[PDB]
């Protein structure tokens, strides 16, 4: 068992921060597979199917800060592509690794299985360009610094890497590293940073009130305590959108709830619009975070930073850190300090949920009334919450919550999915049982998919769904049901049920009957400008 | 004249060790032209046209290591191509600017000029991709640490780099860096290292006689002073290919003459093939270096080093700098030591041009019977030999003559050209008598493409060419040119003419008649197995 | 010499209209270029480089509805991609063939010469993909039905169409075809065309006063004829925009001169603009066209045709051919029937050419004050003109000329261009000579770029270009050149030199000197506009 490629790929991805590789096999990639069995750092966990793998990988990435997810050419690759879009859509580090046929075999062009029959081996290479923020194909004079260089890349912008892992370059012989792959990403020019603040103290010095508007950059690039330290000791108004939801403990003082445009509260649209400079960091208006592009910020009102630049009014300052841009922002802030039961619903459902979730805890949300019923959850400390608006894929959730498990075995972990979306990734609730995790998912069954109803064709058959037993499915799923299954459909019963599973020693699934047309009142917003584009 | 993106891409360029910018103005990158005539550190230098400007910038990369070319959109990147196409095969870092369209005209999709009129703007981006190691697209928002990302991914793999400059861009405020680019490139991993170092020791322990074989990336990546301080202090054979030829002075114990697999004289292929372990540095067996690949060399016969790998046998140690590689090699060498007249024709030619050539020469030969003679030159010390071999492009050493000269005012620059190649390129022959250089340019006037007919169809009419009036050109692309002229076709003549522009007081052009049918030594090998490959 | 791929190849370029093959030798296509050189119906045309080619292709083909280019890989087609893509953003039917290495050389991947020394051989082949609207790399399994279906895209697009021919694929045993390659285009859905009609119809129906506004792409559609014959047949207001000019006998009745928007002359403007139904066929208003989109057109009062839809005020019908299009506009209309000097400068210079240009003429004017100055010629009948104003490449007319000039060897070529452009492609001067044509060339003397000065930086060093003695040129590139040239500064002058050469027995070059700052009218409003684009 020589050391090999293949274990110092492994090496690599231990120091980035991983101790598990999702995916599923194949031919190819058998081999490899041996040297991450016997690696003593890095663990196995095969998936139902690849596209589940990659959400997988995504949401343990989520926790951890890196993942990576192995599967095979062609077949496996393809079928991870929306995760791995997913991740790049989010800034969400997951390396995926394709084991390929050998070298030879490819120069040579032959019909080998898992092509498109034309001899051609780089097709889904160049396919994956689009989604990835650096790739290589791995060879015997480049093994080891590609390997290096994407996973640098990786660790820098936050973003999808790609490594074809030809099966003969695998066992081909390399050298232990003798330092781990170093992060220490570049300061910025003392020149530019220094006009960044003096453009953004001019500014908040004439500021009469400030508010602080932060988002899932921040999260992604490991910047949470960084922001909530910040808060604590500038106390001013401060909020997030739904993607950077859980940087902060929301029962603090200045937090009057999630900032999402026009939709949101008239506190919240006060506290963050109504100030005279408001600093956005890490943020990303999209159309779902703002219903329709509906948020009242303006250049000369804004002062944002982003990952490798920061913006006052009309001038943008590239060439800075987003970590060195916050702290030159803290300095100057501190600088000019200023003074019922009964049936289910959405509305009590979510209600009752409050009064459940705890610090620690691990919650994943999906689209549709998930999703936006989850934005109003008011959270405390040290949880940290998963959803995907951007790119926003139903079924997501529930396989990104096996990852999140694999991630945080002792951290309870709620799963928020509508019955349409549970559909899409269902088999991964077998890896759950398999693995024997205690997550409590939670599944809305309105019967189909009412946020569609709720934009457009309400009563037409293409949003209703093949209607499930869902409280039968972890017998189905396994011969020995590690689970504990209830179908709740008044308030009493699911604030019951939560109790009885508050502490998560099984599998619990409930399932939360719900009315077809009932809407969060986010939702409705959202769901107003949505059809309103269609017309 | 605020400091801008402009100005923070010029010093960069300085930084770089450019002084001069090749190219044509356009409509799109006017403005940022003005900041290159204010420039104190960069000189504009205007070309005849685009790909003219893209050979002379590679000729002036060879010289001062790197270069920059400024197009306009379209029409002008388009047209220099072909010429950063072959900087890439070539290793030749070259900068490619292109001015164009402001970024909101683009995201308008406007029927603009110099565009396939689809409303697409980035065809010619992608279209450039394959020939560049780094391109950006530069944004208000990216602009500085996108600009310094391909400038220094350019220097570390000595290959060209590509920036679109939307002309609104160019205007916006910018800080001038504190510090000069840094190039610093990495250590290689210490235990790595050792494992090249103890399995090169085992094979130089054993071996009766070593040889050096060096190639041009010791001269793409500054390593032509180690080596030659290499074979100085370890007295071995040594060699380099066509494209190497200039690291060594060929004048010193050691040197046979310069290698190219079987077609090379029997002193040559027994010092190099004879010797049990042969050192390949910073080589590439292509087919035109190597006869056909009829060199004779095995895997456990040699010891090679890449960029960033070395292999001894059938292993590789991927991950070490080439500078360490060569350095390691250095120490364990040290521990084995081990004891005419009359009508012209190809051959009196270049015996001539022999007792010319003189230390500090800059010498450049176009494909044909210019290159595969030149070849058989014994060159002193401190001469630049310019060639291009792998992408093999007629017409480039005219014009990268220009480059060169540009870059080294005080050097003789000797130019050998066919009559057939020349044509492609003339006009900027015009260029050199505008900026008053003193080439000495040899077109050898054999009335055609001798090469082609060697090759095939030697009597066709497609290896005819208009028949040219040489010595009459520069009065016509000048209106006081500062040359003198001379149509020689015996050997005393050239002779003689040599001896009057042996100091350069002035451009002078020699047009050398010779055999329609006469051929070098060298080039006839690579002809025969050329056609082979037809048949 | 028995038929192969090589002859099939050759047998379809007839079929489609050419008689001739441009383009550069080189060691992949010598033995294709055999069967061309022994077929009797095409004629093989060397040329000084591959982008003069390109471009000589392409004018050949604004002549003969058809023309190919013949290149070797990667140096070669690079070089051409200038040209291609020009062709492509105007229309033109230029089929790029490039003859490449073996199929079995290109499978095993080697280091050959013209290649980016990495094994692979599609970069170029993909690189091309955007400029083409067809393409293919011929195999032996292939070979005539991939010719066939490129050569038929090219016919019906009018566009550019890519052939990679591998060496030994063109060696390859192929029968004759029965038949030529057909056209035959597709007629409309008789509903569809119905549909259009009847909007068309109504919107006439109402119209007092109808103008016909046309542009080139029915002079690549052939329809030349239909719109001549239309206009004729239905007196209107008519006129072309640059582009198109040509395609009307503008001494006849109707016509008051070109149209480009605002910048169009009182008299135009208001029998085009003041319509209130005007006829937009074959058209594209690019901002070079209509002077920065200031052409005063709406949509209502419009009804556009173009090659594959027809519109009628905000209402598009897909699926309709230009020329059924056209017929059916015809007929509805005729439903409805309604009621000297001494010094030179541009404007003496357009003048006396004026009255020089003779029907029968193909005149070909490059960007700058030559193109912008021509545009006020009032053409007679069967005159070819010639201009790219959308793609604008300098350089082109003079290489396009040489294409004319071999497409129609009896019909007088008026050159136009500019000191700048004709830098560019000089070299091509030498096949004119070589092929003894009779050009009769006018180069605008003005030392520099004067349009760019007259845009940004008209003192500026980045305007001024090598000052050459263009009178002396021929001689240079030729040992007998079989021509005329004259430098004029008056005039007296330039009308006597023009009655000498009015026959043209002999190639001749006029030097016309004209102010440095001189612009024409309309390339003020259009220098203007662009300047307004930079700021
Ligand atoms: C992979 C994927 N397919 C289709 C969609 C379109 N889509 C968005 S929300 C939705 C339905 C949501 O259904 P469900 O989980 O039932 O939500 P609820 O009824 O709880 O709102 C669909 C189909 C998507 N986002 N992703
Ligand atoms: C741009 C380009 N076009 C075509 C070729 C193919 N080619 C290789 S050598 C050659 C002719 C060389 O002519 P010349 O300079 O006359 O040399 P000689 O007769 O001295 O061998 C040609 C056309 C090439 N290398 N590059
Ligand atoms: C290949 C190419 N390179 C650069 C340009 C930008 N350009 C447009 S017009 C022009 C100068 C025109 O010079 P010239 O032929 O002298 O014309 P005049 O002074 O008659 O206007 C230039 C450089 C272009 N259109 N095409
Ligand atoms: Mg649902
Ligand atoms: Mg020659
Ligand atoms: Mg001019």
């Amino acid at each position: 068992t020589p050391y090999c490629v293949a274990d110092y790929l492994l090496d690599r991805l231990t120091d980035c921060g991983a101790d598990h590789l999702f995916g599923v096999p194949g031919d190819y990639n058998l081999q490899f597979l041996d040297h991450v069995i016997d690696s003593p750092d890095i663990c196995w966990v095969g998936c139902a199917n690849e596209l589940n793998a990659s959400y997988a990988a995504d949401g343990y990435a989520r926790c951890k800060g890196f993942a990576a997810l192995l599967t095979t050419f062609g077949v496996g690759e393809l079928s991870a592509m929306n995760g791995i879009a997913g991740s790049y859509a989010e800034h969400v580090p997951v390396l995926h690794i394709v084991g390929a046929p050998g070298t030879a075999a490819q120069q040579r062009g032959e019909l080998l299985h898992h092509t498109l029959g034309d001899g051609e081996f780089r097709h889904f290479y160049h396919m994956s360009e689009p989604i990835t923020v650096a790739q290589a194909v791995l060879t015997e004079q480049n093994a080891c610094y590609e390997i290096d260089r994407v996973l640098t890349t990786m660790l820098r912008e936050r973003r999808p890497g790609y490594l074809m892992l030809p099966a003969d370059v695998a066992k081909k012989a390399a050298t232990p590293p003798v330092n781990a792959l170093t992060h220490k990403q570049a300061h910025a020019d003392s020149a530019c940073l220094k006009a960044f603040r003096d453009a953004a103290e001019n500014k908040l010095a004439m500021s009469k009130r400030t508010a602080l508007l932060a988002d899932f950059l921040v999260l992604r690039h490991g910047l949470k305590h960084a922001l909530q330290k910040w808060v604590k000791e500038v106390p001013m108004a401060h909020a997030t959108m739904l993607m950077g939801k859980g940087i902060f403990d929301e029962r603090q003082a200045g937090f009057y709830g999630t900032y999402s445009g026009s939709a949101s509260t008239g506190a919240v649209k006060e506290a963050i619009e109504g100030a005279d400079t408001v600093l956005c960091v890490g943020t990303r208006f999209t159309d779902t975070l703002t219903a329709g592009f509906t948020h009242q910020l303006t250049p000369a009102q804004t002062i944002e930073v982003q990952p490798h630049a920061a913006r006052v009014g009309d001038v943008w300052f590239t060439g800075i850190p987003m970590n060195q841009a916050i702290e030159t922002l803290v300095e100057l802030c501190k600088q000019h300090v200023h003074a019922p039961d009964g049936s289910l619903t959405q509305e009590n459902f979510w209600r009752t949920l409050q009064t459940f979730i705890r610090p620690g805890d691990i919650i994943l949300a999906d689209q549709g009334t998930s999703a936006f019923g989850a934005i109003d959850l008011r959270l405390p400390a040290d949880v940290n919450f998963i959803v995907q608006p951007l790119w926003g894929s139903i079924g997501y959730t529930l396989a990104a919550a096996f990852g999140a498990q694999t991630a945080c075995p002792n951290r309870r972990v709620i799963v928020l999915t509508g019955d349409g979306a549970a559909q899409l990734t269902i088999q991964e609730l077998g890896s759950m049982l398999r693995d024997k995790q205690h997550p409590i998912i939670l599944v809305l069954n309105n019967e189909g998919y009412t946020v569609e109803r709720a934009i457009h064709g309400a009563e037409q058959r293409y949003n209703d769904i093949a209607l499930w037993n869902w409280t039968h499915i972890p017998q189905a799923l396994s011969l020995d049901p590690q689970s504990e299954c209830w179908r709740v459909s008044e308030a009493e019963q699911l604030a019951d049920v939560l109790e009885k599973v508050a502490h998560h020693e099984r599998l619990s699934l409930i399932e939360v009957m719900l009315p077809k047309a009932d809407i969060p009142p986010l939702l409705g917003a959202l769901t107003k400008a949505l059809e309103a584009c269609n017309n």
